[PDB]
Parts: structure tokens; C-alpha cells; sequence
């Protein structure tokens, strides 16, 4: 109750509080899109297309962010391509084939890349002057599984040569290439990459397809109207409880939390789900700050205890300010119960609650360790720190609003499947690398990186690197987790992959973009939620 937190306040003020949809623009946009959608569908169903032209078609529709209209169409075509083991075998076309099929769960063999390597298993340097090939190899290299050692040098090979070529390339290729080196496609946030592709690249293409371009622009701008509605409604919900003033020790980041929810899914069909999810993110952010930047060892115990018991009767046992958090929390979940009552999917809230209880227990442990000055071995540290990412919790939460999610889906998730552990590890390891210094100067001894130095007996940098490996292993596990046959439908894997993406995108350049949103998140939020795409 006496630590002075240097949390910058919300960048946004009330600018998101009111949004009145221009129903006439909306209906106009919607009507034209039906037509462009249909034309685009026929583009996909065109018969007798070259392989390379079909893959570029699907890639472009995917990068323009409109692929969610043609899930069946795009699937059938990739299925067909997979089962054909094909005979268009230039580097460009092969790497793109590999990437698209793999991203869709088709376990295409990495043997396709042998024709491009010497007898030493190294990529032929004679390819260093095929820039489009190098670019697609580069993107493909980020979808490695552990079975794909054949690609172990694709990333360094393509990188060194893209770097060397980039400055002399025409536009917008030069810009595409430069952006890819900064942010690969597979690990970027979908809305972020789509907005960059439409405005910065495709729109400046000499060969651009006008139908697809108009389509992409109207759709993005139309969905954005929805997100703005969601954000506004969520902004009033955040307002009508005023933790801004009530709980001034906490980070005020509901816009940043909505961005997180939007990264997990952007499709209109997940509107209910996004709104539930972002509420949870906001709330848990509060609890996190509570344990970490204000409440006392004594108060936290009462808090954890109450959370585990989960009944209002316990409020009185908590100091006045924790009564606020605590009731809001309990209400939020009764709200969820109401929203889901309509469809009789109300029972499923308990899975999310159980995961929240878990997070809090581990927050309390993390606190005990801080007081005692305990520096666990990495094993023990991880056994506790993984859940305090909140990622088991958010992933579970992300299913609430999803109308098709069943009990078997939650029963899979509850077992900590490998794809979820990987996403959780990526978040943990990235947050620890980014926040090493600030937490260490603030009297932290239980820091993940400290445990790693003290445990293995290695420098701050040697520990930084081991953590990077864990994240890289983790991505290979995510990539392997998407391959068919999948343990649950792909729709329930994507949010977990997306959770991994958001942490990569937000901690880019190794900085806590959530706590300090100005450098990185702000531009994203502006491009996704403030500015429309100029038609
Ligand atoms: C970096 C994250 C963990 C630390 C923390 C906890 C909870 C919040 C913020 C910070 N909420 C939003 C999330 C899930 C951000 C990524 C997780
Ligand atoms: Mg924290
Ligand atoms: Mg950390």
C-alpha cells in the first residue's frame, strides 16, 4: 500500500468512448462486398490454373486479410495440392507451397527443399540472386517443426541475402522485404500484417488486382467499424467502474487489452467472444498489479484465500480496495453466466474460473518468494511462473464466447496440451527477457533470468540466450501442434497460436509494450482502431 508505481496513464483518454456507426456507409460497404466476395470466389474456383498462380492467389487473399470468407474454398484447393506431390519446383514456388500447406496443417514433407541444397545439406549459394525465392524461403523458415532439420539454415541463408539485396530493389518489393526481415508473416498479428500489406504493399503494386484490393479495403474498414463499436462499449464498461481513480496503483490499459483480444480473433463471428475476453484481460491485469505493485504480503494472503473460496461473503475479510477488485471479479463471472444462459452454455464458465484461481495461487507464491528472497532452480521457477503469464487462463477464456466450443474442447485444454504449453512458455520467456533490468533494480531476486543464472552458473547474457532457445523450441512445438490430424478443430488452436504472436509482436525489440505502449502498441492501435484505410 506504499510502493510508488511509475505507471504511465492511458494514452487514449475518452477518444474511444463514443462510436456511432454510419449505418448507410456500413450498408453500402456490405452490399458491394457481397459482389466482390462472389467475384473473388470465382477467382478461386477458376479451372486450369498453374500451380504457382494458385498459390499466389491464396497467399494474396490471405495477406489481404479476406481469406476468412473462403475457408472451404482455400482448404479444398490446398488439400488437392497436398495430395498431388507437385511438379512446379522453383525455390519461390516450393517454399510458398510448403508454408501455405504447413500453416493449414498439411504435413507436406520438407524433402521438397533437397533439390535446392548441395550434398552437404546447405542451401545452394547460386540461389542468392533469386530474391522472390529468398523471400518465400525466409517466410517458410519460420514454420519449422522439429522434424524439419533440413531447413535449419534456411533462415540464416535467406536473411543474409535479403539484407544484401534489399537496398537496390524496386518498390514496393523493397518495403515488403525490409518489413519481412523485421517481422515475419507467420509470427505477426494477423490484423497488423494485413493492414500493412494492403496499404503499404499491395496498394502500391504495379500488378495489383483491383477487385481484390477494393475488396480488402472495404472489408478491413467495415470490420473496423465493428471493433470500434466493441471497444466503445468496452470503454464504457471500464468507465462505469472507475479503477482509473478507485485503483490508481494499477495500469490503465483497457485499449491495449482490447488490442490483445483483437489479436486473438478479429472475425465478426467472434464479437461476443472478444468482448468477454478483453474484460477478463483487463480484470486480471488489475490483480497482477495488485500483487506486484501495491498490496502487502498480509493482504495478498486474504486475497488468494478469498479467490479460492469464491463467494461474496468473503469480501469483509478483505481490505476496502480489494473488495472492489473482488466484487467486480465475481460480478464479471456472473455476467458471463447470464450472457451464456441464452444458449445454455453457461456451465462452461467454471473452467475459466478454475484457471483464474490457479493464476492467483501462483501470484501469491511469487510474492512469498519475493519477501523471502527465494531464488528457485529454473525447474521450480517454471513450475510456478508458467501460469502467472495468465496464458493458460486467457486461452481458456478465449473459448467462452465461441459458440461452437464444447466440453470436450475444454477437457482437452485443461490437460495442458503441448501447443498451449508452448504458447505459455513463449510468453513467459519473452516477458522475462524484456523485464529483466527494471524488475532487478526494483529489488527482484526471483526473476526468471536470475534463477537461470544462479541455477546453471551462467552470465546474464548466457541466460538470455538459453531463454531464447526455449522460445524457439516452443515455436517448433506450436507449428507441430497445428498438423493434422488435430486433437481439436483448428478453430480452437488458432487462438493459442494468436496468443503467441501477440507476445512476439508486443515485446518486439525486447521492451514491455504493454506497460509502455507508446513506442510499439500505439501505432498498431492507431492503424487498427483509429485510422480507416484510405480508398
Ligand atoms: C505479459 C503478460 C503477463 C503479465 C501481465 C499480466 C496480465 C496482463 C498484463 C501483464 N494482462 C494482459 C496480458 C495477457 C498480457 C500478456 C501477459
Ligand atoms: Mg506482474
Ligand atoms: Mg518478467
Amino acid at each position: 500500500v506504499r510502493p510508488v508505481a511509475d505507471f504511465s496513464p492511458s494514452l487514449w483518454g475518452d477518444q474511444f468512448l463514443s462510436f456511432s456507426i454510419k449505418n448507410q456507409v456500413a450498408e453500402k460497404y456490405a452490399k458491394e462486398i457481397e459482389a466482390l466476395k462472389e467475384q473473388t470466389r470465382n477467382m478461386l474456383l477458376a479451372t486450369g490454373m498453374k500451380l504457382a498462380d494458385t498459390l499466389n492467389l491464396i497467399d494474396t487473399i490471405e495477406r489481404l486479410g479476406i481469406s476468412y470468407h473462403f475457408e472451404k474454398e482455400i482448404d479444398d484447393i490446398l488439400d488437392q495440392i497436398y495430395n498431388q506431390n507437385s511438379n512446379c519446383n522453383d525455390l519461390c514456388t516450393s517454399a510458398l507451397q510448403f508454408r501455405l500447406l504447413r500453416q493449414h496443417g498439411f504435413n507436406i514433407s520438407p524433402e521438397i527443399f533437397s533439390k535446392f541444397q548441395d550434398e552437404n545439406g546447405k542451401f545452394k549459394e547460386s540461389l542468392a540472386s533469386d530474391v522472390l525465392g529468398l523471400l518465400n524461403l525466409y517466410e517458410a523458415s519460420h514454420v519449422r517443426t522439429h522434424a524439419d532439420d533440413i531447413l535449419e539454415d534456411a533462415l540464416a541463408f535467406s536473411t543474409i541475402h535479403l539484407e544484401s539485396a534489399a537496398p537496390h530493389l524496386k518498390s514496393p518489393l523493397r518495403e515488403q522485404v525490409t518489413h519481412a526481415l523485421e517481422q515475419c508473416l507467420h509470427k505477426g498479428v494477423p490484423r497488423v500484417e494485413t493492414r500493412f500489406f494492403i496499404s503499404s504493399i499491395y496498394d502500391k503494386e504495379q500488378s495489383k488486382n483491383n477487385v481484390l484490393l477494393r475488396f480488402a479495403k472495404l472489408d478491413f474498414n467495415l470490420l473496423q467499424m465493428l471493433h470500434k463499436q466493441e471497444l466503445a462499449q468496452v470503454s464504457r464498461w471500464w468507465k462505469d467502474l472507475d479503477f482509473v481513480t478507485t485503483l490508481p496503483y494499477a495500469r490503465d490499459r483497457v485499449v491495449e487489452c482490447y488490442f490483445w483480444a483483437l489479436g486473438v480473433y478479429f472475425e465478426p463471428q467472434y464479437s461476443q467472444a472478444r468482448v468477454m475476453l478483453v474484460k477478463t484481460i483487463s480484470m486480471i491485469s488489475i490483480v497482477d498489479d495488485t500483487f506486484d505493485a501495491y498490496g502487502t504480503v498480509k493482504e495478498l494472503e486474504a486475497y488468494t484465500d478469498a479467490i479460492q473460496r469464491w463467494d461474496i461473503n468473503e469480501i469483509d475479510r478483505l481490505p476496502d480496495y480489494m473488495k472492489i477488485s473482488y466484487k467486480a471479479i465475481l460480478d464479471l463471472y456472473k455476467d458471463y453466466e447470464k450472457e451464456l444462459s441464452s444458449a445454455g452454455r453457461s456451465h462452461i464458465v467454471c473452467h475459466a474460473i478454475e484457471r483464474m484461481k490457479e493464476v492467483v495461487r501462483n501470484y501469491n507464491v511469487e510474492s512469498t518468494w519475493f519477501i523471502e528472497g527465494y531464488t528457485p532452480p529454473v525447474s521450480e521457477y517454471l513450475s510456478n511462473a508458467l501460469a502467472t503469464t495468465t496464458y493458460y487462463y486467457l486461452a481458456t477464456t478465449s473459448y467462452l464466447g465461441m459458440k461452437s466450443a464444447t466440453e470436450q474442447d475444454f477437457e482437452w485444454l485443461s490437460k495442458n496440451p503441448k501447443i498451449l504449453e508452448a504458447s505459455v512458455i513463449i510468453c513467459r520467456v519473452i516477458d522475462d527477457t524484456a523485464t529483466y533490468e527494471v524488475e532487478k533494480s526494483r529489488g527482484q531476486i526471483a526473476t526468471g533470468i536470475e534463477c537461470c543464472m544462479r541455477d546453471y552458473g551462467i552470465s546474464t547474457k548466457e541466460a538470455m540466450a538459453k531463454f531464447q532457445n526455449m522460445a524457439e523450441t516452443a515455436w517448433k512445438d506450436i507449428n507441430e501442434g497445428l498438423l493434422r490430424p488435430t486433437p481439436v478443430s483448428t478453430e480452437f488452436l488458432t487462438p493459442i497460436l494468436n496468443l503467441a504472436r501477440i507476445v512476439e509482436v508486443t515485446y518486439i525489440h525486447n521492451l514491455d509494450g504493454y506497460t509502455h505502449p507508446e513506442k510499439v502498441l500505439k501505432p498498431h492501435i492507431i492503424n487498427l482502431l483509429v485510422d480507416s484505410i484510405k480508398i
